[PDB]
């Protein structure tokens, strides 16, 4: 069974190996985006990179990809290679690989991982649709059914997590399994119907919560949630918390704020409910946060402004198991056996609720 309980360790990373003979790497899990892109060149924050003349097996492409963003790049050539995940399935998989040889703001300093595991769909792939996703790749290739599972668990008082590929381990979560549908296959792009801060309706149309777009982002630390919705969720929260007050700094997530050892009053900031789409239109489920999600360890404010519609990253992720069934187009969410929690409230997967339009 589970060999895969426990494969993963500045984001999450699974162990893989690429070339003949395997080359070890730690590999960013990125359900934000598609490629599958490792560092192949030396690099200042890279201890090591993927080596394409030590592969028997690799073969080059004759294609290069460049993908710049706002701050920085990465450029690189196509190829393929023997790629496996030791503490995954028993499979060995042929799979597209960007070998990043030049790059500006990509890698992290002591992060870990030397590349990017893209888990999203060929539509959003660089430089197109074309280059076939590892994920694609390997149900393809292989008879693991189209299905993987993610469970972040973070620090609690380094992180850790399980990345189950072709099922749904069941010792993993708690309880019920709700599923919202994967509106389109591009990210895996949902639909929020309503969102509360400490059981109180923000009351903004549907479309403000989605707009643009709402994803799940394991690849972003931070919920980030579009301008209109962020200013009232800010204001939600610092009125809950109202009993001694913070520097706005904290609020933009700049600085950080301390109490020591055990004092810190976690009962003075709010739950976030976040209500998404069922799969009976009318029927909803909502996935309520802690304060001990949002307030990342001194504390840093995880909930960000976003221009490019809502993410819901890692810190809305960690304690709860997310199902990414991409055989019947749906996620799944169900309390997560990991979860942090206190002795007054926990993370919840609750429902049904009846509620539309809502999508941008
Ligand atoms: N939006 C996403 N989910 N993923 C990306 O944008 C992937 N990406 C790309 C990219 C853009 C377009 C296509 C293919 C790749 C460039 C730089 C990153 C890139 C690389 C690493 C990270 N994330 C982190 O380093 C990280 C740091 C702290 C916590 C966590 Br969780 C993640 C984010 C983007």
């Amino acid at each position: 069974f589970v060999e895969m309980v426990d494969n993963l360790r500045q984001g999450y990373y699974v162990e893989m190996t690429v070339g003949s003979p395997p080359q070890t790497l730690n590999i960013l899990v990125d359900t934000g985006s598609s490629n599958f892109a490792v560092g192949a060149a030396p690099h200042p924050f890279l201890h090591r990179y993927y080596q394409r003349q030590l592969s028997s097996t690799y073969r080059d492409l004759r294609k290069g990809v460049y993908v710049p963003y706002t701050q920085g790049k990465w450029e690189g050539e196509l190829g393929t290679d023997l790629v496996s995940i030791p503490h995954g399935p028993n499979v060995t998989v042929r799979a597209n690989i960007a070998a990043i040889t030049e790059s500006d703001k990509f890698f992290i300093n002591g992060s870990n991982w030397e590349g990017i595991l893209g888990l999203a769909y060929a539509e959003i792939a660089r430089p197109d649709d074309s280059l076939e996703p590892f994920f694609d790749s390997l149900v393809k290739q292989t008879h693991v059914p189209n299905l993987f599972s993610l469970q972040l668990c973070g620090a609690g008082f380094s992180v850790g997590g399980s990345m189950i590929i072709g099922g749904i381990d069941h010792s993993l979560y708690t309880g019920s399994l709700w599923y919202t549908p994967i509106r389109r296959e591009w990210y895996y792009e949902v639909i929020i119907v309503r969102v509360e801060i400490n059981g109180q309706d923000l009351k903004m149309d549907c479309k403000e919560y989605n707009y643009d777009k709402s994803i799940v982002d394991s690849g972003t630390t931070n919920l980030r949630l579009p301008k209109k919705v962020f200013e009232a969720a800010v204001k939600s929260i610092k009125a809950a918390s109202s009993t001694e007050k913070f520097p706005d700094g904290f609020w933009l997530g700049e600085q950080l704020v301390c109490w020591q050892a055990g004092t810190t009053p976690w009962n003075i900031f709010p739950v976030i409910s976040l209500y998404l789409m069922g799969e009976v239109t009318n029927q909803s489920f909502r996935i309520t946060i802690l304060p001990q999600q949002y307030l990342r360890p001194c504390y840093k404010f995880a909930i960000s402004q976003s221009s490019t519609g809502t993410v819901m990253g890692a810190v809305i992720m960690e304690g709860f198991y997310v199902v990414f069934d991409r055989a019947r187009k749906r996620i799944g969410f169900a309390v997560s056996a990991c979860h942090v929690h206190d002795e007054f409230r926990t993370a919840a997967v609750e429902g049904p609720f009846v509620t539309e339009d809502c999508g941008y």
